[PDB]
């Protein structure tokens, strides 16, 4: 008995059991992998809500400064993928070993089950985390982050709806009520592809076709007690009401987009909303050419995705 679909991303049968879209499965974590030299260890960030991630440590050849923290959210539309599968690996192993930094892969919850702001939570609980370590309130502190973090660097980000969430992170950490352990500011925030979305299409988006979007069917499912709906401020930060991208909590920020991404002009009003802002931070806006969003995961081979690594390498600092 099905109660709720949302194809190809997912069904939801009556008892709870569910079919999401698996792109790629999960893979264990590696002592050290071969092609890039990371090591990589499964940890649990919260037991309850139950929050987990992969952190992953590159090749240590010298050990005269410590390494920026990247904090990354998967994609999947908050409801579809894995802190754990085959193409994140495989990504932040490349990632960790070209930047030279120490990447955290938040397993964050899922709809059906954790309707937003749940993922939106678990991803503060991680900041969270980190920044005890920093301060020593860490409880059972993870050892790779008290030797070789540098917290002073500290950079989250995502995919398409993890980028949304870093997005509302940002946000978070840059209200004034609102502090991390031992008052740790996050340094940069790196969104690729962010899924963002709005009632009234814009740009390239096709205008007949608009309403029923899979962006609407996606948020409808994450959040369906939002006021506003589809232009509530999570969703729509370009809205009306919504809270100033001056209070972005980072000093650095890099949007990153590509030409088939059904969310482009929604990343380009992004960008240039937080550019006519007050923002004071450097911000950057980098076109990684004709792809779909999250190629460099898919083909990271490809002079296209090389490129984009190298990019996010000269950011990751
Ligand atoms: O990857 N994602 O987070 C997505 C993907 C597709 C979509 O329509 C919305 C979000």
């Amino acid at each position: 008995e099905i109660v709720k679909e949302v194809l190809p991303l997912i069904r939801v049968y009556k008892d709870g059991t569910v079919e999401r879209l698996l792109s790629s499965p999960n893979v264990a974590a590696s002592p050290e992998d071969p092609e890039t030299g990371v090591s990589s260890k499964d940890i649990v960030i919260a037991h309850n809500p139950y929050v987990s991630a992969r952190i992953f440590l590159p090749n240590i050849n010298k050990s005269h400064n410590k390494l920026p923290i990247f904090v990354y959210f998967h994609g999947g539309a908050f409801c579809v993928e894995s802190a754990f599968s085959f193409f994140v690996h495989r990504y932040l192993n490349i990632l960790a070993s070209q930047a030279n930094i120490i990447a955290v892969s938040v397993d964050f919850r899922l709809l059906p089950h954790h309707p937003l702001p749940a993922a939106y939570e678990d991803g503060w609980t991680t900041l969270q985390w980190i920044a005890s370590h920093a301060n020593n309130t860490a409880t059972n502190p993870e050892p790779w982050l008290l030797n070789h973090a540098d917290f002073n660097k500290l950079y989250v980000g995502g995919e398409t709806s993890g980028a949304n969430l870093a997005h509302n992170l940002l946000l978070r950490a840059g209200n004034g009520n609102q502090s991390l352990p031992g008052d740790l500011k996050i340094l940069g925030g790196l969104l690729c592809c962010p899924f963002f979305w709005g009632s009234k299409p814009i740009g390239s988006e096709p205008v007949d076709e608009h309403e029923q979007s899979l962006a609407m069917k996606v948020w409808n499912l994450a959040c369906p007690d939002a006021p506003g709906g589809i232009d509530n401020p999570w969703i729509n930060p370009c809205v009306a009401g919504a809270p100033s991208l001056a209070t972005l909590g980072c000093s650095k920020l890099l949007v990153t987009i590509t030409g088939r991404d059904e969310f482009r002009d929604r990343d380009i009003l992004y960008h240039d909303t937080v550019k006519k802002s007050g923002w004071e931070g450097q911000l950057e806006l980098f076109d990684a050419g004709d792809e779909e969003h999250a190629f460099q995961l898919f083909k990271p081979e490809t002079d296209t995705a090389k490129a984009m690594i190298k990019r996010l390498a000269s950011f990751l600092v």
